[PDB]
């Protein structure tokens, strides 16, 4: 179908004859420079390559308010997710309309020249409730208030180059490239599959089922820009993707990476994804259960209903200009060893089986077996390798403030005790002395599978520098992960307590 | 590098706006029509897509002659393999210069319009001697004499479309498409690897070494058009290539199929391959041992010296404009568990191991084990599935003319006996009644793994219609594969001789 709004706004093509000139302006001594954030990098690439057509820059207050309240750009164009350049007061104060700012990547690579239209201070609570449904634990809201600048800068963009990427040079196709790919294959019907998670048997079946339903070739279009915090990394996922694409009949599927930054915005996001897939050359788009939804909040309640996205998308059906292929929960059928949409079964008579993501993380954490029917063996292998079970995981034991015993001796005892277990883990007594340079390496070691014995705590102001993953507190306090009986509990007694705790939590298996 | 001759003669692009017009002409009642042969389809695709630049059609007597005697086109351009349109006397006689013939595929798909420049009867003896070195067993010479037309038609082409292929839709990249694939990845140095055989450890190793020495990315460019008679089918080889591509470091290699029709003309073909790969965008081309060589004839003598191709290519070095990366025999060193060119070892103090194609076929024929050091397991599995061991192979037993026992009864006896053994094979008593429509089916059954019991011989003038693989003659004559003691030998006695013969040759295993 035609790109949204009718014209693929591929600004790299458009501005090809201005590259040299633009390149020089960005590197000039007098121009104002803004280093793009990782989310702004994902967005600008989608803007510059035509993926966000009809967009040609970051939204000004007028288009943004319309998107916020109407799910449309000022001119009525259907657009549900606001794409804005968020900066701080300090930088904002340095600009006015007509100003030309140069946008860089890593303070080295010039990306584009932005021509300012306006500078405004959005009300984040309206944006938070209107676009994302207001729940503070929502990834998009949490980001909006804790990471995004308080000032947005609207303006038109002029391309210099798409953001740099060194992984998968050939796989990140632009809308124009993907289109030639389909074309060279004479693919006039293509159903796209959005995904930010690894694909399992269920996913493979619903995509093939969609291919057969729509008489279309299959496009696996995974997101490799930002997704939901805690997701399985994109490198591990590409490997899972490149592995599962081989379980499709030869010549039916095509894999392409999408550097999009999701907002995990359920129904609104699905609408957005469809627009994006149409721009990329798909004629059909899949929207399954809880599409782009972030699950449930700490209180156990749904951010979106399991089929809100399908409903919202269904309502814009006639103006989307891309065919939506909906699916109800596809589940496994033990008694028939096959997969099928829950809306075509049940009513009792047939038993169904499902393994939730929570159940999988857990199987991966304990080293438990994962059913041959659930996923493909080689996919499970790739997942176990990058998300190793507890006995292969790193961890840190932090000697609390309350300790009265010898910190030097308690550390040595823990180090020697741990070293006698063996099993390939590397241990170290780690002194951070409250230095950020050091504090920030803690999670690197844990990520490497190492066990760190930490002699004393870091001051509270520094706490934010350290991830708390697999970091455990030894102390007399009630908030200690490993609770001491007394501040001066003898060393041997403490070592046993720590050893058995680490074993109870699977770090040690004898 | 620049295409051979300066311009990529991509006639599909050149004639894009003439497509509808050329199609109309091609389908007019009046126009003379010639249906392309398989080799011609291979050659026409390479001419129409620019793979054969500077060629823009099939050679006229002038260029053809130059090439045969001079390894150059009339204008001096280096070119070693004549590419001509061979037709029969009947067709040639209707042709006149300045005429426009329509070239079709499968007598239905119009491929191109040929404007004739001349029609001539080449001296096939000179061509066989000068271009293919004269041995009558050389595939190129056998083809030249038993299949190719006796008249050549030189003329320029106007493209309607490249030949149709429904297998591997996106893998047959045209020179323009590959050049784009490379550019999108920023690949400016690419070393190409030619091949018509499955790839094993040695091949992976030499292509990577080539990548390292030349500081270039890798292009696996296998031939999927005509190759040597008896080669592993291209579908099987493609699966092999697709599997082995995964054993290269991520992002270092690209797979692209080449619809070339080889002539197995060693050194001359090597130069030709260099020119072709240059046209497809490669900056380097690998030339190993006995490049494009068909091996040895009947008397065991070599068609080419193992390094003639390297010598010829070297002598045209400054003309080729594509860097040749030569390799001496790459072999296995058991004691160091690695592969290496033989020129950089031996000293008669270093052990080397190798498995010839002959040794491999054989290991596959008996279901023998293949060293994990020789090839990757996934590759071997694919090879066994397509070229299965004798117990999984089909065969035919032909009751010879000499036989005086009941053909009907001997047939049933053989059928009932084979059926006792089980093992999956399907058996049928097959009466051809000397009808070629039936005789032509014998090899399909053998190909299907079946056992055929054929009660009587077919006319001598029909032998050509029937393949020879796994077809055995039961007779009293010396030419019998299973020789009877007398034409009236009792059935049970004949049955035992047959059963034990098939066991001796592996078809049955108890
Ligand atoms: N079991 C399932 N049944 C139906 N749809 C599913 C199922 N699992 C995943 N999907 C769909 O697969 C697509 C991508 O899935 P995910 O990667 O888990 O999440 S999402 O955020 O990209 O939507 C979505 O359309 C989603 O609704
Ligand atoms: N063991 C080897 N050592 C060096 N070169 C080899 C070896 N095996 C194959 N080659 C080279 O690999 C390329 C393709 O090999 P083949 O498919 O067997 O035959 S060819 O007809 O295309 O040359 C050729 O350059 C050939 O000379
Ligand atoms: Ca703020
Ligand atoms: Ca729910
Ligand atoms: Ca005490
Ligand atoms: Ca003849
Ligand atoms: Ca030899
Ligand atoms: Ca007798
Ligand atoms: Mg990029
Ligand atoms: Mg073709
Ligand atoms: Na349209
Ligand atoms: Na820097
Ligand atoms: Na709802
Ligand atoms: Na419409
Ligand atoms: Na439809
Ligand atoms: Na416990
Ligand atoms: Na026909
Ligand atoms: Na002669
Ligand atoms: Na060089
Ligand atoms: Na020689
Ligand atoms: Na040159
Ligand atoms: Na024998």
């Amino acid at each position: 179908p035609a790109p949204h709004g009718g014209i693929l706004q591929d600004l790299i093509a458009r501005d090809a004859l201005k590259k040299n000139e633009l390149l020089s302006e960005a590197q000039s001594s007098d121009i104002l420079v803004w280093n793009l954030t990782p989310r702004q990098l994902c967005d600008i690439e989608l803007i510059l390559n035509g993926g966000f057509s009809p967009l040609t820059g970051f939204l000004n207050e007028n288009d943004y308010s319309s998107v916020v309240t109407d799910s449309r750009l000022a001119d009525g164009t259907l657009w549900t997710i606001p794409i804005t350049l968020d900066v701080d007061e300090a930088f904002a104060n340095q600009i006015k309309p007509d100003t030309r700012i140069a946008l860089f990547q890593d303070d080295e690579i010039p990306i584009a020249i932005l021509t300012v239209q306006d500078v405004y201070k959005p009300n984040k609570t309206i944006e938070a409730e209107r676009v994302f449904r207001g729940d503070p634990e929502h990834p998009a809201i949490s980001y909006l208030f804790n990471v995004a600048g308080d000032y947005y800068v609207g303006g038109s963009l002029e391309a210099i180059q798409l953001p740099q990427h060194y992984d998968y040079p050939g796989l990140r196709k632009t809308p124009a490239q993907l289109r030639l790919e389909f074309q060279s294959r004479q693919w006039d019907r293509v159903v796209a599959f959005q995904t930010r998670n690894p694909m399992h048997r269920a996913h493979r079946e619903l995509t093939v089922r969609a291919a057969r339903e729509a008489n279309a070739k299959v496009l696996i279009h995974p997101v490799v820009g930002l997704t939901k915090p805690g997701d399985i990394d994109h490198h591990t996922r590409v490997r899972v993707y490149q592995e599962i694409i081989k379980r499709y009949p030869n010549g039916i599927a095509f894999l392409s990476l999408l550097p999009l930054a999701m907002r995990m915005s359920g129904d609104r996001e699905a609408v957005w994804h469809a627009i994006i897939r149409k721009n990329y050359g798909a004629s059909h788009f899949i929207v399954g259960r809880d599409h782009a939804g972030p699950g449930k909040n700490s209180k156990g309640v749904d951010f979106y209903g399991p089929y809100d996205a399908q409903e919202l998308v269904e309502s814009y059906k006639h103006e989307l200009d891309i065919e939506v292929v909906p699916f109800r929960m596809v589940t496994y059928l033990p008694d028939e060893d096959r997969y099928a949409p829950i809306d075509q079964i049940d009513t009792t008579k047939t038993r169904t089986l499902n393994i939730s993501g929570t159940e999988l993380r857990r199987r991966l954490r304990v080293g438990g077996e994962i059913p041959e029917w659930f996923s493909y063996p080689e996919v499970v292998k790739i997942l176990r390798e990058s998300n190793p079970p507890r006995p292969k995981q790193g961890f840190s034991i932090v000697l609390g403030n309350s300790l009265t015993v010898s910190r030097e001796q308690l550390s040595i005892a823990l180090l020697s005790t741990f070293l006698q277990f063996g099993g390939g883990r590397y241990y170290k007594i780690f002194e951070h002395n409250n230095k950020t340079e050091l504090l920030s390496l803690i999670q690197d070691f844990i990520g490497s599978g190492s066990g760190l014995i930490i002699p004393d705590q870091w001051e509270d102001d520094k706490d934010s520098v350290v991830g708390k993953q697999n970091v455990y507190l030894l102390d007399t306090s009630s908030s200690a992960d490993i609770q001491l009986e007394s501040a001066d509990e003898p060393i041997s007694h403490i070592v046993q307590k720590v050893v058995l705790f680490l074993e109870d939590n699977g770090f040690f298996v004898f």
